[PDB]
């Protein structure tokens, strides 16, 4: 019995919370109330199997039980449309159907907080129901959210309200925390979307390589066999979470934090204080722990991998394990390299072996590989350098605006809200990474951009419109950033039809937050580029500046919405005459 096994390895609180997430990530259109009853019904049954592992259906698979429980409310095609299809299937076909129906952008209501005095009251009234809804609303909007990590997020939300609802100035305590958890949450969701994308689109091998490179960078004093062991365990964890095996994922992940903290002396010195924290807090700290000092007593790759005469032997002997050792050794010595770069080098190395180890004289043939590594390394370095400079002169907002015009020109068929959001999240690389020195920039930036671009890939995957996006998003996982970077302004693209319904603003814009008002003006910028690309450049900054003054003025115009109309028509007229 697994339902019993999982119930007692996790405890009732996390068991009930993980079934709720699992249900909310599969049926994202179901109301909270419906999900709760289903979870509680399962939770009852789970306790039946704990008391007697030999009872009724206690020996069924987790997915059969949860799937049967889910399809009690799902088979209603009236409300959920083409998801009653999945409930007609049996396991494991049902679960695969559920996985392929996860929606990365459902038509769900915007989530706007009520007042602080309203929020704090509700938290105190029913605490558990309050937090269940948190899990509910994030999981239905983020169907790939790292589930065990979401439990940690609910814990921190629980703390914030418990603290700030009994503060002198409740709002001043609460809002910074709620904002910090919101942003930190999205970051977590995005990273995990990339992890799941690798597993499902590119396979186990692709993820394992990523895991080797990252863990080796982080545990460079750890022996190869240790990193490899950790890799296997980390890979099983995310394979389960991306495959909807949330309970097994959470259980195996708790086990992994356990192994690490026990064998701390053979992994990393930066793990003390992490292994002293409680369950969720410990697992969270380890995953994003600081990189360890690399051993100052360390030889050169060139000897073992390109100067040895036994490379071609050691390679063909164990192809993946040999390439693993190379990546490990190369990554361990380079926390200043992005994970993707390190993987590009491993492939470059792999391809030059495939060629030379079959050549007549293998040794002379691959005696130049590190010369291939050179432009691979310098290209991102310059990109990070060039973009960081641009960031300093523009600032976050104007920096996004540039990338927004840059990416609208690369891939103009892509929907506007997707262009606005992705360009923004891209532009946030400037604040996030440009503070660091060159020794910490490439990993911070390029791996971040890879995360953001994966969102582009999956928000576009749903309803494809651009060949170039589809292309970059399929041809590799590792070359995505330079593929998108290499894109030039689409010259085959035919300028969109002009419109009046997409440029004239309303007085409600004065009631929105600074973030929303930015998105409004940025949305209109995307459209404008989609309409008039060609040589358009600083004329845009001229039209963009005319927005701000127009909005600033007309919001303080004591208008009857006419200020937004009279210059609303005046803006367009001056724009046309170019
Ligand atoms: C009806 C009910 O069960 C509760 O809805 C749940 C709830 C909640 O879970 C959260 C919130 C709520 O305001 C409410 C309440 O709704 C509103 C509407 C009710 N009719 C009533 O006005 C009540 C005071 O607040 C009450 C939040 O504001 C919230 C904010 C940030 C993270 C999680 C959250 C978060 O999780
Ligand atoms: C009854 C119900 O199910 C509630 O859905 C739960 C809920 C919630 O779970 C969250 C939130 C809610 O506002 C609400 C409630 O707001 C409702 C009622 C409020 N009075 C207000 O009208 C809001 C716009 O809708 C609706 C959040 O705002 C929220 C913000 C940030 C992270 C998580 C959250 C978050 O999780």
């Amino acid at each position: 019995s697994e339902v019993a096994h999982r119930f007692k390895d996790l405890g009732e609180e996390n068991f009930k919370a993980l079934v709720l997430i699992a249900f909310a990530q599969y049926l994202q259109q179901c109301p909270f109330e419906d999900h709760v009853k289903l979870v509680n019904e399962v939770t009852e049954f789970a306790k039946t199997c704990v008391a007697d592992e030999s009872a009724e259906n206690c020996d069924k698979s987790l997915h059969t039980l949860f799937g049967d429980k889910l399809c009690t409310v799902a088979t209603l095609r009236e409300t959920y449309g083409e998801m009653a299809d999945c409930c007609a299937k049996q396991e494991p076909e049902r679960n695969e159907c559920f996985l392929q129906h996860k929606d990365d952008n459902p038509n769900l209501p915007r989530l706007v907080r009520p007042e602080v005095d309203v929020m704090c009251t509700a938290f105190h009234d029913n605490e558990e129901t309050f937090l269940k809804k948190y899990l509910y609303e994030i999981a239905r909007r983020h169907p790939y959210f790292y589930a065990p990590e979401l439990l940690f997020f609910a814990k921190r939300y629980k703390a914030a309200f418990t603290e700030c609802c009994q503060a002198a100035d409740k709002a001043a305590c609460l809002l910074p925390k709620l904002d910090e958890l919101r942003d930190e949450g999205k970051a977590s969701s995005a990273k995990q979307r990339l992890k799941c994308a690798s597993l499902q689109k590119f396979g186990e091998r692709a993820f394992k390589a990523w895991a080797v490179a990252r863990l080796s960078q982080r545990f460079p004093k750890a022996e190869f066999a240790e990193v490899s062991k950790l890799v296997t365990d980390l890979t099983k964890v995310h394979t389960e979470c991306c495959h909807g095996d949330l309970l097994e994922c959470a259980d195996d992940r708790a086990d992994l934090a356990k192994y690490i903290c026990e064998n701390q002396d053979s992994i990393s010195s930066k793990l003390k204080e992490c292994c002293e924290k409680p369950l969720l807090e410990k697992s969270h700290c380890i995953a994003e722990v600081e990189n360890d000092e690399m051993p100052a007593d360390l030889p050169s790759l060139a000897a073992d991998f390109v100067e040895s005469k036994d490379v071609c032997k050691n390679y063909a002997e164990a192809k993946d394990v040999f390439l693993g050792m190379f990546l490990y050794e190369y990554a361990r010595r380079h926390p200043d390299y992005s994970v993707v770069l390190l993987l590009r080098l491993a492939k470059t190395y792999e391809t030059t072996l495939e060629k030379c180890c079959a050549a007549a004289d293998p040794h002379e043939c691959y005696a130049k590989v590190f010369d291939e590594f050179k432009p691979l390394v310098e290209e991102p370095q310059n990109l990070i350098k060039q973009n960081c400079e641009l960031f300093e002169q523009l600032g976050e907002y104007k920096f996004q605006n540039a990338l927004l015009v840059r990416y609208t020109k690369k891939v103009p068929q892509v929907s506007t809200p997707t262009l606005v959001e992705v360009s923004r999240n891209l532009g946030k690389v400037g604040s996030k990474c440009c503070k660091h020195p060159e020794a910490k920039r490439m990993p911070c930036a390029e791996d971040y951009l890879s995360v953001v671009l994966n969102q582009l890939c999956v928000l576009h995957e749903k309803t494809p419109v651009s060949d170039r996006v589809t292309k970059c998003c399929t041809e590799s996982l590792v070359n995505r950033r330079p593929c998108f970077s290499a894109l030039e302004v689409d010259e085959t693209y035919v300028p969109k039809e002009f419109n009046a319904e997409t440029f004239t603003f309303h007085a409600d814009i004065c009631t929105l937050s600074e973030k929303e008002r930015q998105i409004k003006k940025q949305t209109a910028l995307v459209e404008l580029v989609k309409h008039k690309p060609k040589a358009t450049k600083e004329q845009l900054k001229a039209v963009m500046d005319d927005f701000a003054a127009f909005v600033e003025k007309c919001c303080k115009a004591d208008d009857k919405e006419t200020c937004f109309a009279e210059e609303g028509k005046k803006l367009v007229a001056a724009s046309q005459a170019a």
